[PDB]
């Protein structure tokens, strides 16, 4: 089998991407944001506290045929940027492009976090990580590619996401009309749970290339690039007016500016990222400081390839025993 669904920036900035999946029967439509850093599928619902549902569209287990109470099991979990969830949990059946698995684990929020209940168009996370970072107890539940892969007609999925436009998420299939060049595939750790692989480096603009380890995760629940201190000041030193601002909270640059583009390296491939992928926009409406889209990991404890660097390639996440991933131009 496969699976194939578009993925739509939730925003101008593109913040944030939404895919819809189908939970339940009759389906239930939900909009999820779609994260290789995390490990659960979990759902706004009729089990919310209602002073934190503000727009988004619920998952109402009770309407479904094919729901059922995992008995005792409970979630908890907070995410990088400081928001969190939890509640109880359903097994139901859910459908990504027409992928179908039975018997996934839903994840049913009784209580979200401000910064959820704030985004009125993201219903939910479908955690793409390993199993191995699922946070329900007593017993620990499978992703949805998990549960999908032996189905799968290969054991893999790929995220293709857009500039200031939808992308695609496939399952199951490499479409090899949606790059361009040849795929570079790098070793993976599996040790944290995290898609985590080593960039052999990096440069900025049309400057040399600096042949270094960069230990991060591919992560397509974090907007932007976050990688050492170093690096990072190196990107924003070619920026006139750049600079680091702890009332902001991190690198800000004048509006007026053209961007550099910056060069992260795949094994002996090189990604490049248009400078324009770099700017997020005024810090507040009108302003003429504008928030950069490179950012340090310092403090962090880990690189993170957000969106700013995955929506520049076509990447390969392959689970196969041994899992790798791969990139592309595109």
């Amino acid at each position: 089998s496969t699976g194939s669904a578009t993925t739509t920036p939730i925003d101008s900035l593109d913040d944030a991407y939404i895919t819809p999946v189908q939970i339940g029967t009759p389906a239930q439509t939900l909009n999820l944001d779609f994260d290789t850093g995390s490990s659960d599928l979990w759902v706004f619902s009729s089990e919310t506290t209602a002073s934190e549902v503000d727009g988004q569209t619920i998952y109402t287990p009770s309407k479904s045929t094919t729901a059922k109470l995992l008995s005792g099991a409970t979630w908890s979990i907070s995410y990088g940027d400081g928001s969190s969830s939890s509640g109880d949990v359903y097994t139901d059946t859910v459908s990504v492009g027409g992928l179908t698995v039975t018997g996934q684990a839903v994840e049913s929020a009784k209580k979200v976090s401000s910064s959820f209940t704030e985004d009125s168009t993201i219903d939910g996370l479908l955690g793409l990580a390993f199993s191995t970072l699922n946070t329900v107890s007593p017993t620990q539940q499978k992703t949805f590619f998990d549960n999908a892969k032996a189905s799968l007609d290969s054991p893999v999925f790929t995220a293709d996401l857009g500039y200031h436009a939808p992308g695609t998420y496939n399952f199951g299939f490499i479409d090899t009309t949606a790059y361009t060049g040849s795929i570079t595939y790098t070793a993976v750790s599996t040790k944290q749970g995290f898609w985590e692989w080593t960039s052999t480096g990096y440069a900025v603009g049309s400057g040399t290339f600096k042949s270094t380890s960069i230990d991060g995760i591919a992560d397509t629940g974090t907007t932007l690039l976050y990688l050492p201190a170093t690096v990072v000041s190196a990107y924003w030193a070619q920026v006139s007016g750049a600079k680091s601002s702890s009332s902001v909270g991190g690198y800000v640059f004048p509006c007026s500016a053209t961007l550099p583009s910056f060069t992260f390296g795949v094994g002996s491939a090189r990604i490049v990222i248009p400078g324009d992928y770099i700017d997020f926009g005024p810090i507040s409406t009108g302003s003429s400081s504008c928030f950069g889209g490179i950012q340090s990991s310092a403090g962090i404890g880990i690189n993170i390839f957000g969106d700013v660097a995955l929506k520049a390639a076509f990447v390969v996440f392959n689970g196969a025993t041994t899992p790798t991933l791969g990139f592309a131009s595109k």
